[PDB]
């Protein structure tokens, strides 16, 4: 009864309905593995369809304490407090969780997105003000049965808490460590192109960190590695030329429709930590995956596409275009995150994105930034 409890509006996140308060106001929530706190429009807003209302719940408690949250995009601030929640598309159980109510924001509330809040499933470390608010899936499963693992397939799409549903992926499972319980924190090996390595010392691939971020668009990386990167996919795909901002990802590629010509550029391998020493396993993606599709009925002649890979200053973000098209099983209880190939994954008749392994490594190097 889980399955299919995500929606969403492409490069505007994906969402779950929840309840909050007593009676329970419905509320879309955005699924967010890249933060922790659970915040929620409180207030009238441009973008809001509706909002928390917190006069009309009795359960609601004050926490009488302000908060604030900048993200890479956008910053929201609001007021604590505490209140009853549910998911009706998801686990049958009702929890006490700390809720943010937002009173103001800046570029984060997104025009026809359909959802009105956040949900942050990462760790407490990284909540604000500070770890001790309890993020909600800490609170869900102090609260009730619920074993202490979620996965997500992103396609709309699932959410499923407390366990794994093989329906929802095909082949085999691969695990990579938490490396430390923050963001959901993992480590790259190793990084392909076209089959052909960057060559980079391993540790760049991790400089500040590497996450995985459903709250993000795009596959986000360090300078050095993103402008490695950019060489190599310009280089396979250099029967055609773009202006750089497309590789910039500021402006459209477009092809007449129906056209794009998917077979000029390269698939990219992200090769994980495995569980075991100096073995790993490798995430490929395919262009359907990096090039994302920019709906907009004026250019409908056409097919347009920004690129959806970009630079960072504050480590890899393997956002939402990454994990489209894979099942992915954020596994607390014993540390660690799986890939399988999602049964929804967008490819053609030619390539097939991939989850596979084991490679094994000889040199001994922490890829660990630190
Ligand atoms: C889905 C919308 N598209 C996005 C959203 C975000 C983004 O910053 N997402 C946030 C939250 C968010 C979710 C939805 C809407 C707005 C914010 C996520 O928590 C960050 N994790 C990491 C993080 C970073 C900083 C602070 C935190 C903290 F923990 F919350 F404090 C977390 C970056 C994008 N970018 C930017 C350029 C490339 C790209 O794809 C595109």
């Amino acid at each position: 009864e889980m399955v299919d409890n995500l929606r969403g509006k492409s490069g505007q996140g994906y969402y779950v309905e929840m309840t909050v308060g007593s009676p329970p106001q419905t509320l879309n929530i955005l699924v967010d593995t890249g933060s922790s706190n659970f915040a929620v429009g409180a207030a009238p807003h441009p973008f809001l369809h509706r909002y928390y209302q917190r006069q009309l719940s009795s359960t609601y408690r004050d926490l009488r304490k302000g908060v604030y949250v900048p993200y890479t995009q956008g910053k929201w601030e609001g007021e604590l407090g505490t209140d009853l929640v549910s998911i009706p598309h998801g686990p049958q159980v009702t929890v006490r969780a700390n809720i943010a109510a937002i009173t103001e924001s800046d570029k984060f509330f997104i025009q026809g997105s359909n959802w009105e809040g956040i949900l942050g499933l990462a760790y407490a470390e990284i909540a604000r003000p500070d770890d001790s608010l309890e993020p909600f899936f800490d609170s869900l499963v102090k609260q009730t049965h619920v074993p202490n693992l979620f996965s997500l397939q992103l396609c709309g799409g699932s959410m499923i808490i407390g366990g794994i549903d093989h329906s929802l992926y095909t082949g085999s499972l691969w695990y990579t460590p938490i490396r430390r319980e923050w963001y959901y924190e993992v480590i790259i090996v190793r990084v392909e192109i076209n089959g052909q390595d960057l060559k980079m010392d391993c540790k760049e691939y991790n400089y500040d960190k590497s996450i995985v971020d459903s709250g993000t668009t795009n596959l986000r990386l360090p300078k050095k590695v993103f402008e490695a990167a950019v060489k190599s996919i310009k280089a396979a795909s250099s029967t055609e030329k773009f202006p750089d901002g497309f590789w910039l990802g500021e402006q459209l590629v477009c092809w007449q429709a129906g056209t794009t010509p998917w077979n000029i550029f390269p698939v990219i391998s992200l090769y994980l930590m495995g569980e075991v020493t100096q073995q790993s396993f490798r995430i490929t993606i395919l262009p359907q995956q990096y090039l994302r599709p920019v709906e907009d009925v004026a250019t409908s002649q056409d097919d347009c596409y920004k690129f959806a890979i970009s630079q960072s200053s504050t480590g890899t973000v393997m956002g939402a275009v990454i994990m489209e098209g894979f099942y992915v099983v954020f596994d607390r209880a014993r540390k660690r995150i799986g890939f399988a190939v999602s049964a929804c994954h967008v490819h053609d008749e030619f390539r097939t994105a991939a989850v596979e392994g084991p490679f094994v490594t000889l040199d001994m190097e922490d890829c660990g930034y630190n």
